[PDB]
């Protein structure tokens, strides 16, 4: 029937995938929203935006088409822009008044990041929920298809995903020149569309050198980073980590991917040069590792045209 119907789903979490944000337990084991009885944290599961509502006098909208980290990723229609479609996604947990507006000051400067293969952020707004309370939304471009997450049975060919990084590498690229790094990089953070990939959660970007280290997926994460704060040696792991993720049959500790490599993997065994990139990309040294997106793009760019061949 209508079109848009289909890119939005059911908004309901289903209580298998009901989990505190705190800690991780399975809360609402029933109730959809209050406070988590193994940690005091509030919680809520609920849609904060419903279809009709319309949000700083300019987006309408129209249901929920995901559910993640920080809750329900709303679609809308911009109202000055011709109607198109943008995304919704809220800002923290909880905060009062002051704590929302706090949120988008911090988060602000995420404006001025443009290049092709990242999302546009477009506006932040606030909204007045039933409560009164104002609740901050960021709005961003709704870039439609699907993650390149793969599970077990669905590992990437090298060839292909060695494709997608050195369509993603030059965005790390650009976010390093102009003093950024995007912390959060994995397969389920990089969109296939019809057209090209995007990432898509802007929620790690920060500045090198950023204050703190509460930046990206463990599994992911580089080690030292806890130490280093975020750099450009901290994103090279990712994009091993991602590359590994995508190709390699990973083992798994409390749903996190294990440090390191599974060292006798076929695939690696076939790929020598494709195996060496990826030890040098999560070395646990920093200094290690590529210097450079750019460095590392060029020497990937290398490993395909190995891989290339090898595929007869
Ligand atoms: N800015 C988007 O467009 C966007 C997006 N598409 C998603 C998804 O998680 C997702 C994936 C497949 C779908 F079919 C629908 C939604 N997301 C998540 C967080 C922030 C932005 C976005
Ligand atoms: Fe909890
Ligand atoms: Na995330
Ligand atoms: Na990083």
């Amino acid at each position: 029937i209508d079109p848009l119907e289909a890119l939005m789903t059911n908004p309901v979490v289903p209580e298998s995938k009901r989990f505190c944000w705190n800690c991780g337990r399975p809360v609402g084991r029933g109730a959809s929203e209050g406070w988590c009885p193994y940690c005091g944290s509030p919680y809520s599961f609920l849609p904060q935006l419903n279809p009709g509502d319309i949000v700083a006098g300019q987006y309408e909208v129209k249901g929920c088409i995901a559910h993640g980290g920080l809750g329900w990723i709303y679609l809308a229609l911009d109202r000055n822009v011709n109607g198109r479609p943008v995304v919704l996604k809220g800002l923290v947990h909880s905060g009062d008044a002051e704590a929302q507006a706090m949120a988008m000051a911090e988060r602000q400067f995420l404006a001025e990041v443009v290049h092709p293969s990242i999302v546009q952020i477009f506006n932040f707004v606030e909204h007045t929920d039933r409560h009164g309370d104002p609740v901050g939304y960021i709005v961003m471009e709704y870039v439609g298809g699907q993650s390149l997450k793969r599970s077990k049975g669905q590992k990437l060919p090298v060839a292909e995903a060695i494709a997608y990084l050195l369509e993603i590498l030059p965005a790390l690229s650009y976010l390093h020149s102009i003093g950024l790094v995007y912390n959060d990089l994995k397969p389920e953070n990089i969109m296939l569309t019809e057209e090209q990939l995007k990432l898509i959660d802007l929620g790690a970007v920060s500045r090198i050198n950023s204050f703190g280290y509460l930046y990206g997926t463990p599994g992911f994460q580089a080690p030292e980073i806890v130490r280093t704060g975020p750099t450009v040696a901290t994103d090279i792991y990712t994009v091993g980590r991602t590359l590994a993720a995508l190709t390699l049959d990973l083992p798994t500790r409390n749903g996190r991917y294990v440090d390191g490599l599974p060292e006798d993997d076929p695939v690696l065994k076939t790929y020598d040069s494709y195996g060496r990139l990826l030890r040098r990309a999560i070395d646990p040294d920093p200094r290690q590792r590529f210097t450079t997106a750019e460095e590392m793009s060029a020497q990937l760019t290398g490993v395909l045209r190995e891989v290339v061949a090898q595929d007869t």
